[PDB]
């Protein structure tokens, strides 16, 4: 497809982890999701799988991106394109290819695209404590993540121009919709240690037990048997989307820094509004007048990133990400 050269130059090496997502953001004028989505989906043959025309896909990527608030510093369409980029990178790795089915690939790439649509730059605890319409609608339970999947399907199937599912066999659509919803909901913060532990206990530990049996050709088939069970493929899909969502510390340093600044401003802004409305301050520590962003990035990596990417790396082998993580962890500490 004829694409403006600068945008085509900014999409040259999307297969590499080292990728200039912010040049794509500037070149596309805050529309990187539709340009990166078209190429990623075509590289994975998604519309040939879903029986969608390219025109239906362009309208779908347009309506999803349009519902990403560009006024949010972090939770905008660039974040979705970035998470889509890491999701595609994880799917491309040898371990993931030979364990998940093509319908899992389709679910992952769409889930990453939609996993934060209509995010308002505020946390779930802010919506509940403020009595937001979404907190009432979802009974203070998985407020944002339920909204992300729900609105995404409202926009998709509420218009024949956008429905990238309309030509599917309806049992395939039943399983695809359930998988997408499961991966979107898996991104809720409070579910973190639950999803990490189950991945270690059902995937990492049994695999490690079986790999000390030697390279016997019958061991390989038993390993494939245990891994490709539908429950374990749900566990791998959750771990994958959880890692792609917060993969910022595993990026090149210049990108890791920009991601930290963007997300910090979003939490500083929420604290500003909570003080100005007399609302209970939920993360009382991300306050712009006191918070050290480098120290906070160390706390974030310590609490969420270290053990999770530890298990994900042992299962998939991701040297670039781990070496970036170590260098970025040292840069944040080096600012002292
Ligand atoms: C990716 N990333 C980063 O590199 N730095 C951050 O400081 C950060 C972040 N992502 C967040 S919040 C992402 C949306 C909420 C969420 C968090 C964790 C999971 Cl497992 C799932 C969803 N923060 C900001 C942040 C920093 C610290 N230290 C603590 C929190 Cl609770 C949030
Ligand atoms: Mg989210
Ligand atoms: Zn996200």
């Amino acid at each position: 497809d004829d694409v403006p050269p600068r945008i085509a130059r900014a999409m040259e090496n999307e297969e590499y982890w080292d990728f200039d997502i912010f040049e794509l953001e500037a070149a596309t004028h805050n529309r990187p999701l539709i340009y990166l989505g078209l190429k990623m989906f075509a590289r994975f043959g998604i519309c040939e799988f879903l029986h969608c025309s390219e025109s239906t896909l362009r309208s779908w990527l347009q309506i999803i991106e349009a519902n990403y608030h560009s006024s949010n510093p972090y939770h905008n369409s660039t974040h979705s394109a970035d998470v889509l980029h890491a999701t595609a990178y994880f799917l491309s790795k040898e371990r993931i290819k030979e364990t998940l089915d093509p319908i899992d690939e389709v679910a992952a790439l769409i889930a990453a695209t939609i996993h934060d649509v209509d995010h308002p730059g505020r946390t779930n605890s802010f919506l509940c404590n403020a009595g937001s319409e979404l907190a009432i609608l979802y009974n203070d339970t998985a407020v944002l993540e339920s909204h992300h999947a729900a609105l995404a399907f409202q926009l998709t199937t509420g218009d024949d121009k956008c429905n990238i599912f309309k030509n599917m066999e309806r049992n395939d659509y039943r399983t695809l919709r359930q998988g997408i919803i499961d991966m979107v909901l898996a991104t809720e913060m409070t579910k973190h240690f639950e999803h990490v532990n189950k991945f270690v206990n059902s995937i990492n530990k049994p695999l490690a037990t079986l790999e000390e049996n030697g390279e016997t050709d019958k061991n390989q088939e038993v390993i494939n048997t245990m891994l490709r069970t539908p429950e374990n493929r749900t566990l791998i899909k959750r771990m994958l989307i959880k890692c792609a969502d917060v993969s910022n510390p595993c990026r090149p340093l210049q990108y890791c820094i920009e991601w930290a600044a963007r997300i910090s401003e979003e939490y500083f802004s929420q604290t500003d509004e909570e003080k100005q409305q007399g609302l209970p301050v939920v993360m009382p520590v991300f306050d712009r007048n006191t918070c050290s962003i480098p120290k906070s990035q160390i706390s974030f990596i310590d609490y969420f990133i270290t053990d999770m990417f530890d298990a994900w790396d042992a299962f998939v082998d991701l040297p670039d990400l781990m070496q970036h993580l170590d260098n970025n962890f040292k840069y944040w500490k080096g600012l002292d």
